[PDB]
């Protein structure tokens, strides 16, 4: 216990049917928000408070549009409560469900691929755009401090030499996740695989979501076109080039994040530095 | 030579007053039979069709799509196109370079620009390349047996293409079909033309890039670097379709060396390298 104890059950009684008690209240880890499982007599929860900072990050009332918006696909675990004055969200808990890592990841390229094909074909309309570049400048004006990381000035322009890149590309409009971590699917007994937490989703080209895939779990160049082979179609064209610049966006944006983030009272230890170094070694190899 | 005569005799027209030739070579070629006049202020290539090439291309349209594609600028000028004598005359480039699988690496950013032209200029080419209605042409006009091994087995794993690239989506666009190294030529004044439209066709425009790729034996490295010369918003890029699109040229090529041997021709190990190499492209992709 206890207050924080105290605030989680005085949050999810409501939805605890008749003759039923909270067991108990764990914490759990995770990186945007403050993450609990609570234990009761039928079920299992997951309570997530809005973590600290993520006000300026994530515009929750659009975050609350996609939700109830994308819950016809069957792709993310139901939402019992999304309450936005109080903080706080209640999710289902997948019991005896696996979560993916980057090593398990790699044998479920044939439940992911059309996961993937789902939403980014899906025409959903999302409240809300993830304009790369637009999301550099937010993260250089919330973080307070300097930046830390060395070369920023020139790395910065570097990355922004990007963006006419990717004009001349084409940059596609399509619902995406934004956040491709192999921790975000997980498998239920029965096989099928969701894929949850989509409080980064935003209107993107979907080879953002194919570099974020590729990028967390270190795909080998083998695996990458084993997996393209899965996904392309017709309705979802592929660019490498577009990957690659993706990839390194990410690496940038992330590694801001982290910089946010660490202000906010977080300590990722050497996770954003280490992001930061991969987008200059990514640069290098591009340029 | 009566060779001598009749090609002095075509292209009597195009000359004046005491204009004269002064001299004919034989040049190389695989489709046509192709020859060098030279004359006392133009030289001109002389092509006379091959022998059994009308079921092969229709010149009519060959004609049309001439006039159509005049205005992008890509080809040389075309002086005389006669169906009835099936000979065509276009003026040959002096000192120009004709590119070659090394040097054609050299000029990318000539290249690229090229082949974006050609793919988005929107122009309606009569004639469509359907690659596996091409495979069944070519076998109906083969009179003998297929003499490649396996050719059963091997033509079923290529058909089995057709349902994956209609999953990747097919493209149609004005396409060149032909691209070898030797089709670019290079002016002294500095303009590249790519020449000798015969083939050019509606097609995917992945046709055309796995056509330069393979041609040439561009390596992974030198396709990529091409390819971000050519990637663009209106000139989309899909590795695998540039893969089956050079299984199905190995494939389609080998059978017009069948059919083009069977009219007299002999292009050595040609026909059967390039079925190989079909072989060689289906197990590397399966
Ligand atoms: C959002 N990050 C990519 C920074 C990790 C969160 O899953
Ligand atoms: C048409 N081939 C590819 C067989 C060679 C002619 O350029």
């Amino acid at each position: 216990g206890s207050h924080m104890e105290k605030i989680i059950k005085e949050k999810i009684s409501s939805l605890l049917s008749q003759e039923e008690e909270v067991l108990s209240v764990e914490q759990l880890g995770g990186m945007t928000n403050q993450n609990y499982l609570a234990k009761t007599t039928n079920k299992q929860y997951i309570v997530k408070f809005f973590g600290k900072g993520t006000e300026k990050l994530i515009n929750r009332q659009d975050e609350k549009y996609n939700l109830e918006l994308l819950k016809d696909l069957g792709l993310d675990v139901k939402n019992y409560l999304f309450d936005i004055e109080a903080g706080i969200k209640v999710n289902e808990y997948i019991e005896s469900a696996i979560t993916l890592d980057s090593t398990s990841i790699k044998t479920k390229f044939d439940k992911i691929a059309p996961i993937l094909q789902t939403i980014h074909t899906s025409a959903k309309e999302l409240r809300g755009e993830f304009a790369p570049f637009e999301e550099i400048k937010k993260y250089e004006s919330l973080i307070e401090e300097q930046i830390p990381y060395a070369n920023y000035e020139s790395v910065r322009n570097a990355v922004f030499s990007l963006e006419k890149r990717l004009a001349d590309l084409g940059v596609d409009r399509k619902s995406c996740h934004i956040d491709l971590v192999p921790e975000n699917f997980i498998e239920s007994p029965q096989g099928r695989l969701y894929l949850i937490d989509w409080e980064y989703s935003s209107m993107n080209d979907p080879m953002w979501d194919l570099a974020a895939l590729f990028l967390e779990s270190e795909f080998t160049s083998q695996e990458e076109e084993t997996f393209l082979s899965h996904y392309e179609s017709d309705q979802t064209p592929v660019s490498h080039e577009k990957i690659a610049i993706y990839k390194i966006l990410q690496d940038t944006i992330w590694s801001l994040w982290t910089v946010y983030k660490e202000e906010q009272g977080e300590d990722f230890g050497d996770y954003g530095v280490n992001r930061y170094q991969r987008a200059v070694k990514g640069l290098a190899s591009y340029g």
